């Protein structure tokens, strides 16, 4: 059966964004968080970066977990599904084939901030696998995960490298309250993209065919839309650029002149300077060791790693860390 449980109020991501954009657009360093990027436009733009050459990681993260999905399902022993987030409803499918496989699958639980998404891809996958009780929650990270049920033994997955748009402290914060809801028996299974070469990663954060260009720009119109705003999207210009010492890279929206932009919904008047540019996403990239660390530090040890043949992506399976005291 299908049980959807929604704890979004209808204005929650209205003022979320009301309040992001005011933040972002009057710092003397302007940026608009990321998550904005995803509106219709945006997640369709976005699966088609997924096909594109040059962008990897969802297809070596797929082909890994391809591989694995057995592994993963054996090493859990789990019962229950917790998948979340978007995106990721194709590699959803291998575990819980998995599952099946292994005759132990009772219980799937979607969370994610769309309810429409959710009520689609339960239905489906509640035709797709008779007898499954689907819990879908509709929440969103910073206050409800803890609304997610602690029933049957659950592996937890998160995937989709979301996980490297957060800069080290917002991420260590994510971590460790992810670990929280975590009861002994769980497992969390994590994918983080591998610092790799640079001409690599730069490249698929700007593709020869300026697909990702759009995807940025995109958020300029949702602004636009939503906050009735007047970005003149043909004025800014597409920038990915390798940060070595943050080892992440990160895009940006560069005015190509100086533009004066009203976002009216706000009563906010904003100016960019020709050549200013403006903080669109981050993409931390890690390395094996501090993957093991960093979920050390949020209370969680790695009990497998898996990656593919060129170590360009790494699949975690992790687990609460163990404390003996004296």
């Amino acid at each position: 059966t299908l049980s959807l449980a929604n704890y979004l109020a209808a204005d929650s991501a209205a003022e979320a964004l009301r309040r992001d954009v005011r933040a972002g657009l009057t710092a003397a360093p302007k940026s608009l968080p990321p998550k904005w990027f995803y509106d219709a436009v945006g997640s369709d733009l976005f699966d088609q970066i997924t096909r594109l050459p040059e962008y990897y990681p969802t297809r070596t993260e797929a082909q890994i977990l391809r591989t694995r999905s057995a592994e993963i399902i054996a090493a859990a022993g789990a019962d229950t599904l917790v998948e979340l987030g978007s995106g990721t409803s194709e590699k959803t499918r291998m575990l819980l084939d998995a599952m099946r496989d292994a005759e132990l699958l009772r219980r799937f639980i979607p969370f994610d901030v769309d309810a429409g998404v959710l009520r689609s891809a339960g239905a489906a996958i509640g035709a797709e696998y008779p007898g499954i009780e689907i819990d879908a929650v509709c929440g969103d990270f910073e206050e409800h995960l803890g609304k997610i049920p602690h029933v049957g033994r659950r592996l937890v997955v998160f995937l989709g490298s979301t996980i490297g748009n957060l800069t080290p402290a917002p991420r260590a914060e994510f971590l460790s309250t992810l670990a929280d809801t975590l009861q002994p028996g769980d497992s969390l299974l994590l994918g983080t993209d591998l610092v790799k070469d640079t001409g690599r990663l730069v490249r698929a954060y700007d593709d020869a065919a300026g697909v990702t260009a759009a995807f940025n720009r995109n958020v300029l119109a949702v602004v636009n839309r939503e906050l009735s705003a007047d970005f003149d999207l043909d004025a800014f210009e597409h920038v990915a650029k390798w940060n070595s010492d943050e080892e992440r890279i990160e895009m940006w929206l560069r005015a190509r002149t100086a533009q004066h932009v009203r976002v009216a919904a706000l009563d906010l008047e904003v100016d960019f300077a020709a050549g200013e540019e403006m903080l669109t996403e981050v993409s931390c990239k890690f390395r094996p060791e501090n993957v093991v660390a960093e979920l050390a530090e949020a209370g969680l040890r790695q009990t497998h790693w898996w990656t593919d043949p060129a170590g360009d992506f790494g699949l975690s399976l992790a687990v609460r860390l163990e404390h003996h005291h004296h």
